[PDB]
């Protein structure tokens, strides 16, 4: 009881207004501040070039102790991881794996020259490949064959060319759309991707990938399904055809699957901190191809194989621009999904070590990479989560690991040629399924969100459900919209409390919470921690009339009944209630004024102003004063703009704090009946 | 300087926590409070019957001085207004006007028995009629004729029966949907219809009605258009065919139009306060039919006529229930639009005089009326704004005016028969166009909303644009969604301010606003009036780092540069910055602590907790204390649920008010370097 001495006069609001003054701080040349730009300043031009060419700024910094070794090992690991699942992703899109090698090689080099994040991997990804394959299958069916060809029993060449052309058109459209969005400053919209939303979306994507690749794991041909309820159709189709499966492919697939799982757990347990982690996937693919070649499994048991792999490089070609009037919506979906995934991964990795990534620059770089890849026979690309985690978890410090991976894939595509020819698809399926474990383990957020807050749990569950059973684009859009309406719900159900004063102090807290706070006699205090706008205006009035226990309509009805039963034989804002006042007053409270807390109110609109005016008018008509405490500048401005401060007396109702309102009410009551 | 004496010790938060105690107030039998319901209490049963049968409660109150006269005149006016525009609305739906008379008669009686609002009119409405006509035309075209009929040159009878059957099926589906929504407590969702949204929607509807009825006014046959860009197609079609028009219909239409306009303005100016307003529309229709009969305009000039009107009553019939698998979406649209319009009108009229209307009860009553009307050959109904305003503006005090209108329309449909036979459609078009003036005048809200607040103006303009050029249902849904996203935008761009202390007091206000507030030496205060959640977490941190002028990264870089240049030859939360401290300190501020205002923050989530933890960690690493002032119970609970209060020292950072934080910082600084 030694500090916090105030001794200050009552500050209603006109008193504080006349106590203060005003400043101007008026800016000049409004709307023309940018007319001084585009000058010959060397610093500004240097900054612009640095912004649009990230490769220039992050390059002189080049140490040799551990940077080179870490970058080299990260490049080795990311290349040996990108090769087999790159082939698998190409194979998932009804396109030969050579285009997967092209997607692994071409755009990585360009993203090295254009890229803000320094720990992100670039490749074919999974969801993008699935959508490309679905579009190619739908637009070019497997039954329509032009008879003016080879006139053989079976021909699967013109169909492949048509699918490639469709994929190229879609990729070019996606790249153009991404570039246009990046230039137009549309990269700002990535803050709406909440963490549970991303977690649920990625878990649903992992489930989709697992279900899709199960059929290749078994080795049974099944027609491709795409659209609403795609996963359930695919799983019922594969379960219906479990019989007549291939035993050899299943056996080798489970063998490599178990080998990968055991090796990963052993490496996690083994003291490989000082050494470099071994390439499990590279060893797996080498062993698989060696066994298949040594046992001649293509004809001994009729197992599926990767097929012939042309050896060389192919000159650039101009893609068709006449199919755009059928593949415009799906291109938008691909661009949106890819941008969201890559920006989420980049932002998650950036906050970890030291820096922050730009949003629009990544979009522009991705669009440039997509367009130029489409120019060089390459389908759409995005950020792959597993490769990014591997690169970060190995020692990568820049995008030079991507360059090393590009050199590795160039060596593969110009040197081996025939080495990766006898490779069963079962090992690829096992590799992808094993890699899916990291995203499968993300189910642990259910109990944590159940314990912490049910809102995040609801967002997670809604995203997972809408992205699993329904489509992927529709799921993402609906999840974002629901992640937005969650805020409206949260502000539509606030916590109404009645305040009480701590003894001989100025602290007002919840009345039914601490057992030693008492109501000020004749005064009731109400608090709402939410803005008062159109969606929340009647609920506030109802809660005020109910929780405090003072209902003006009931008082008016009771008084009218009392008057009826007794008889047996330029602006005024406040009016007293005439009453005979002998014995008809009901036994209850004797509240004379109500104080409203407005410190927690952020904004108000016309509906809120109207409802406050109605509340004030009704309570003045009954005979109870109403005061507002703690109104901020924004709320005062909103009240002034609407026709509220006509000032018969309404300008004197405002107060700076709850204690000021209480003291003003007490002194006003003391001035009456005692003077 | 006489009042407001406090003299209270510093209340950080642990001090206040140990100063207080706790209560329980634990409820019992959670989730079983409703198991005591459905009892034999006479009061509860009486209240339930009153709730589900409004007609019982509001009936004994029956005075005779002015109630009877006002109700009678209101009924007269509403009936004479409902007849001609009822015929016009039936005619707009490609249905004979007899069904319009049925829609005027049948459901009004039932809404009298089921209805909360006591000043609302019931009838066919305009938008509903347009949608019914569009559906009937689309599903049953005007070119498909079954050859197995009369085999005449022209037959327009089976097509009419098909259109009637389609309308009946749609009406039955709408009634069923409305009843199901009303029972399921879905009537709560009407608070999202903001006033500018309703104004813009009604203005767009009025424009649609005017454009649609212009072609009937001219007298030129044109094919009906429905869908996206319907209004522009209709207007270009009617303007393309302005030639070969009918002069007689145009002449009579402008004659009656001018008569109505002049009569309405005269009545507004004339002292008809004591007398009863004359039925302008009834006189207009009487004069029109008299002139048409006396001049034989059907064959003298080939003008369009209402046609033959069968005289009698028709027995109930069971409608087809096999077309529901084509007319389910449009039924939903009709139900939603009708409910929204009627609830908006009822809520606007209810707040005026004395009472409030229920939401679910109106929905249930409307659904019952729609279904039973569909049983008795009646298309969909809703609330008509013009009739409601006329009934309110005449002296109506209950729904008995609807009963009088029902008796009037029964008299018309069983008595006249041949009287309203020679009636040109031009007079109906003029009557509807004249009635549209009230909704056309609603354009005056543009300057008011431009002056008051641009948010309401944006909502108004977006609703008008999306409901005029685009469809009506799509416009309404998109307008509701955009009105919802407005709140997200508003909370995404708050006002960041830096506070300053008034001399020798405890009032802290905007520093650059009043010219006599000074910064506390060595202390900076930041305030944000918005919740800190996922969509607004990085902007808050950036504003805090920029506006205050203390950037931790810049300080770290400068100190590292100084150290580099000088050399020429179980948990700890706060660490001091080691420095040689001779001449390398930059000339600037000397802030030692930062106080964050949290009175205006309503809620927080995981992202906000993470960003506050990051801010605190960074500023502690640099060497600046961070305090939080005014945190509420909800914010404290949100911080506790997430892993924030691990309590190395973080539990002592909280403070009850800004002045408490300032005093604590000052005493903490005084305790050092002086003791
Ligand atoms: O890399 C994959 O196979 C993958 C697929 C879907 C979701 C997350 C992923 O890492
Ligand atoms: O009654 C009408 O004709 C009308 C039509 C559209 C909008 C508002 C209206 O009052």
């Amino acid at each position: 009881t030694q500090r916090y001495y105030v001794e200050r006069p009552i500050f209603s609001h006109p008193v504080l207004q006349e106590r203060l003054h005003k400043k101007d701080k008026i800016s000049e040349s409004i709307g023309d501040k940018l007319k001084q730009a585009f000058t010959c300043t060397p610093k500004k031009i240097r900054n612009i070039i640095y912004m649009f060419l990230p490769i220039t700024k992050w390059l002189p910094a080049y140490r040799f102790k551990e940077y080179v070794l870490g970058d080299i090992v990260s490049g080795i690991s990311t290349g040996v991881l990108q090769l087999p699942q790159g082939l698998a992703f190409a194979m998932l899109a009804a396109v030969p794996p050579v285009f997967g090698l092209y997607s692994s090689f071409y755009p990585v080099i360009m993203y090295c020259f254009f890229g803000t994040s320094r720990h992100i991997s670039i490749g074919p990804f999974a969801v993008i490949s699935l959508m490309i394959g679905g579009v190619a299958v739908r637009l070019v069916p497997d039954d329509i064959v032009i008879p003016g060809g080879v006139n053989a029993t079976n021909s699967t060449e013109a169909r492949d060319a048509l699918r490639v052309k469709v994929a190229m058109s879609v990729t070019l459209l996606t790249g153009i759309i991404q570039f246009c969005l990046g230039v137009c400053r549309f990269g700002f919209v990535a803050i709406y991707l909440t963490e549970p939303l991303v977690r649920g979306f990625t878990t649903a994507a992992a489930v989709h990938v697992f279900t899709s690749m199960l059929k290749y794991l078994f080795g049974v041909k099944t027609k491709r399904y795409s659209g609403i309820f795609s996963v359930v159709y695919s799983t019922v189709a594969v379960l219906q055809n479990v019989k007549n499966l291939n035993v050899c492919s299943l056996g080798v697939g489970l063998m490599v699957f178990g080998l990968l799982l055991g090796g990963k757990e052993f490496n996690e347990r083994f003291k490989e901190k000082l050494p470099a982690p071994i390439p499990l996937e590279f060893f797996a693919v080498v062993m698989g191809t060696g066994i298949s070649a040594g046992f001649s499994l293509h004809e001994s048991y009729n197992v599926d194989v990767v097929g012939t792999l042309p050896l060389g490089l192919l000159p650039p070609a101009n893609p068709d621009t006449s199919l755009f009037h059928l593949v415009y919506v799906d291109a938008i979906a691909i661009a949106i999904v890819g941008f969201s995934v890559t920006i989420s991964m980049a932002k998650t990795l950036a906050n970890k070590h030291g820096y922050q990534v730009d949003g629009n620059q990544e979009l522009i770089a991705l669009g440039l990479c997509n367009s130029t890849g489409s120019l060089f026979q390459t389908f759409a690309i995005s950020c792959s989560l597993s490769r990014s985690l591997v690169q970060e978890g190995t020692g990568g410090k820049t995008q030079l690991a991507g360059c090393l991976a590009s050199l590795m894939i160039l060596l593969v595509i110009l040197a081996t040629g025939f080495l990766f020819e006898s490779l069963p698809q079962a090992v690829l399926s096992a590799i992808v399924i094993v890699n899916l474990k990291g995203m499968f383990m993300q189910f642990s957020d259910l109990p944590f969100f159940w314990r912490t807050s049910k809102i995040e749990l609801t967002i997670w569950l809604t995203t997972f459900v809408s992205s699993l059973f329904l489509g992927l684009d529709y799921g993402l859009i609906t999840a974002v919209i629901i992640a937005l309406m969650t805020v409206i719900y949260r502000t539509q159900s606030p916590s109404y409390i009645v305040l009480g004063q701590l003894p001989d102090t100025d602290v007002y807290i919840d009345i039914d919470a601490y057992e030693e706070v008492k109501e000020v006699p004749g005064i009731k205090i109400f608090q709402i921690n939410a803005p008062i706008y159109y969606a929340n205006s009647d609920l506030y009035s109802s809660a005020l009339k109910r929780k405090t226990g003072v209902n003006p309509a009931f008082i008016l009805g009771a008084r009218r009944k009392a008057m009826k039963k007794y008889a047996k034989e330029p602006i005024v804002t406040k009016s007293t209630l005439p009453e005979e006042l002998q014995r008809f007053m009901p036994p209850g409270d004797n509240v004379h004024t109500i104080i409203l807390d407005f410190t927690q109110v952020n904004f108000m609109d016309s509906v809120g102003v109207k409802t406050l005016a109605g509340i004030v008018k009704e309570y003045g008509d009954v005979g109870i004063y109403v005061y507002l405490a703690g109104c901020s500048a924004q709320v005062v401005s909103d009240l002034t703009q609407n026709q509220f401060f006509e000032n018969p007396a309404l300008l004197d109702l405002l107060f700076h704090s709850i204690h000021d309102a209480v003291l003003g009410s007490q002194v006003r009551e003391a001035l009456a009946e005692q003077e």
